[PDB]
């Protein structure tokens, strides 16, 4: 069958370009082989929030509620109950997907596709062809070359676990590491996280990480530092050792592998379309998502940009926008991209991280306001827990150039001060403003 | 006679950070303050309401939402005094932070009531003082109904003083303090009314909000009772209370809580003799700069019947120090597009102007409104979903943003950033063109078509 736009991959990238491009009058496809949604809907950020939820609600349950009074006693904590109603929400998600797909008139074939020639693709015996094809088939988790690295899961696994394990390692320093080991501590597991250097997120300003390990040595989970695995062995009883180079082992019930992700460009033949992939294996993309061959475009972590589904979101719908509106010079800039981690406490970020803004601008430019605090929810407990937010200024207009935080409050506050850093919002801008009391937020604008 | 360069009446919100800016350029002063620091919002309002919305937070989380994510919780006693015992500590440091600062700042804190003697001069607990400058931030009080039976009714100062939760309670009011307090008692477990006198609470919100706010208290409670005019309250004989109303609806609860408004607090200080010119309703009539008619005196916060929020009375505080003392002689607050979050059930932010007020200033024809309604993700997977409504309101061709309206779970920490983005003069194409945090409720207001 001939089409106008073929995307290859119902995920983050796929549907939002597919649906901008069929909102101009174009006939497209759009081919999945497994859930509609992707990485994100499936396996990734909606069912990762749900159970960071759930672990909010056993803190407010176990940690913080006797010291506002309530003496609670947790029954049963029934695992099935919370993955059915996880399973119900994403269920409803697929059917709103297929909604919007079907009111714009796309076409949805289930299979797996794969180039026949840079024109051609091949699903399920059958031959389409497109004079537009979009690349956004994702990635997939890595796995370390160990012995015994097959009695280990993976993120995928860990949505797919039957019972919450007793003891739980997870390896690994990113924010999915962070993030897992945040909620399953929080909901009552022996919780290790294991690191290869001194703290995760080594990528993130310093008063980030800092904090993330001072809240975990109060709290959990345990963080190992300098922890390279060497082999797993799994003993007599089922249980697990992780041994770590240096000699350090320890023992669990279950071990996550939160390494890292690859790219998922290899069973497509690639070849016969001429496509080139870089050294990593991802996709080498321009400024315009415009891969080597006139006609093929890749968008999402298939091509080694940031990994988040607001980038591949964005990507697809301006990619649509360049071919399909004539807006020949429209693509994203990459730049000032906000990131929340759901840890515990969550972290938001966008721009510089204060090193960077020094060695891009030279410590004479920059200017740096800082504030600790006790997060309310917490300051009425013997739990008290560090809410830390750092603005990063150049220049004697005290340009804004990077905001970071960590505490209670992070996740919601960060979209409207990433408006503002977008437009070029100056410290007065942020002064200027009236603070809202009492919030977490309202610190931010009132930085001395 | 001790004279001093300047003298803030009130230790409130607006008295502590206009004294403690003021000190800060080496002016001598004293704050006279009649009972505790930090004001209303300190003691009975702003700080203590918050830790009471925790508590209902927490309730909720073991007994509403729990169980759908598979927690088979038993509270097995709700120790009111303890609550109390750490709520009542917080403040208590809160006093200590505030006595550190004052202290380092030089600022002489006298505990009494201060009255005029003249234009220059305060009478404190048989002495008197003198100064140049004297700013008169005295706050306000609970108003209470002329009707029989208002003295069984207690007021927000008192629900902060409860020895007990009560097992029924009516909210009189439908402002936010009352809609606030009436979400939270209703939290904590007990069997809530609330009584407002026209179809809905919080009627000069734009009308996304107080609907979408009925639609939550007909689904959890508060039980809320329309077009209710209180005619008189019966103590019974067994101890509770009976309100009547004017149309002949009653209701008996074991507390009531009037929230129908508040005064300012400036009549037993003698205005009259220095010269001070209040208005009708007895507020103190200050300028843009915040000067009475008498020359060296001023005024700030809930006591000029400006918008009662702690931020501007600091605002308007610390600026007139600026202008008084170091030389900023234009300083002023700017009174337009002040942010507000009120912590209903769900919360609810806005900011700028309801769509009302922006199409009868711009005309329906420059007028573009953007909504988005979706359920609150935490409660999306629990059989007691709660909508989430946003609202941006946007005039002319430029589609400039005038007004962001929200009520659902995340509103009361997303507003301040996008309350700067406002005031930097954001169009919706500045919206759309920031990447989007995802999965988060703040998100919407980027992706809105
Ligand atoms: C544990 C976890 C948590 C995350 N949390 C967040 C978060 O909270 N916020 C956030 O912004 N990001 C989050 N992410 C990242 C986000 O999921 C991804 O960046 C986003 O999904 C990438 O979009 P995409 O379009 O590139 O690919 P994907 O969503 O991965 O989708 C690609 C699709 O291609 C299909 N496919 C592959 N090859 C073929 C083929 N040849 N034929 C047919 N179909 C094919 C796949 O089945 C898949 O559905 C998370 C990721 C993980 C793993
Ligand atoms: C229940 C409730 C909840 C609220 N919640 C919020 C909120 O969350 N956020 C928010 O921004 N705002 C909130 N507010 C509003 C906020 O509390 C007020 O706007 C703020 O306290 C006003 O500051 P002020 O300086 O004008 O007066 P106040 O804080 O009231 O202080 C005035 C002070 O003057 C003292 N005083 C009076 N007369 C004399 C005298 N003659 N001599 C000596 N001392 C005297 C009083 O004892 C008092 O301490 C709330 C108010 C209430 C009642």
């Amino acid at each position: 069958k001939h089409y106008d736009y073929i995307a290859i991959g119902g995920g983050s990238g796929g549907i939002a370009s597919i649906n901008r491009a069929a909102m101009y009058g174009q006939k497209c496809a759009l081919i999945e082989a497994k859930e509609l949604g992707g990485t994100c809907v499936n396996v990734g950020c909606v069912p990762k929030k749900v159970m960071w939820h759930a672990a909010q609600i056993r803190e407010a349950i176990h940690m913080y509620g006797p010291d506002y009074g309530f003496d609670t006693t947790i029954n049963k904590f029934n695992w099935e109950t919370l993955i059915a109603s996880r399973t119900a929400y994403i269920d409803r998600i697929h059917t709103s997907y297929e909604n919007v797909l079907g009111k714009n008139n796309v076409d949805v074939i289930k299979g797996f596709a794969r180039f026949v020639d840079a024109k051609t693709l091949e699903v399920n015996g059958e031959t389409i062809t497109a004079d537009h094809i979009l690349i956004a088939t994702g990635g997939r988790p890595s796995h370390p070359d160990i012995p015994g690295v097959e009695y280990g899961i993976d993120s995928d696994g860990f949505f797919a676990l039957p019972a919450l394990p007793e003891r739980v390692a997870v390896v690994g320093a990113g924010y999915i590491a962070v993030e897992l080991a945040g909620v399953i501590n929080g909901l009552g597991a022996k919780t290790h996280l294991f690191v290869r250097k001194h703290a995760p997120l080594r990528s993130f300003d310093p008063m980030i990480s800092e904090t993330l390990v001072e809240v975990m040595n109060a709290e959990g989970p345990q963080l190992h530092t300098n922890a390279i695995p060497k082999a797993v062995v799994k003993n007599t009883d089922g249980s697990l050792t992780l041994e770590l180079e240096d000699g350090r082992s320890e023992t669990v019930d279950c071990l996550i592998w939160a390494i890292g992700r690859e790219p998922a460009n290899d069973n497509i033949n690639l070849e016969a379309a001429g496509v080139k992939t870089n050294e990593k294996g991802y996709i080498v993309v321009d400024k315009y998502q415009n891969t080597n061959i006139e006609g093929i475009y890749a968008v999402g972590d298939n091509t080694g940009a940031v990994e988040l589904t607001p980038v591949a979101v964005a990507a697809g719908r301006r990619l649509s926008e360049r071919l399909f509106n004539n807006k020949p010079d429209e693509h994203l800039d990459y730049s000032n991209i906000p990131t929340v981690v759901f840890s515990h406490p969550p972290i938001g970020t966008v721009g510089l991280t204060e090193p960077q803004a020094r060695e891009q601008y030279g410590d004479d430019q920059v200017k740096v306001y800082k504030s600790s605090f006790t997060a309310m929810y917490t300051a009425v407990t013997t739990h008290r827990q560090p809410c830390r937010m750092k603005l990063v200024c150049v220049g004697s207009e005290e340009k804004i150039v990077g905001i970071h935080g960590i505490g209670f409050g992070m996740d919601e506050m960060l979209q409207g001060f990433a408006v503002a850093l977008k437009m070029g919002a100056t410290k007065k801008d942020f002064d200027n403003t009236v603070a809202i009391h009492p919030t977490a937020a309202e610190e931010f604008v009132t930085m001395r």
